[PDB]
């Protein structure tokens, strides 16, 4: 977030080029896993 703050096109392009050159499905799989494991509000714990 700190490096990409303001939507720096240079950094965005460098990340895209790195991902394209080094085909890394693991990065997207890790992102999917993180957003799947992100916590949400649960009523049972609040009642406890």
């Amino acid at each position: 977030i700190a490096i990409l703050n303001g939507g720096n096109s240079t950094v965005q392009q460098k990340m895209l080029d790195y991902l394209k050159e080094k085909k890394d499905v693991g990065f997207f799989q890790s992102l999917a896993g993180l957003m799947q494991s992100c916590s949400v509000l649960d009523l049972n714990a609040f009642e406890r």
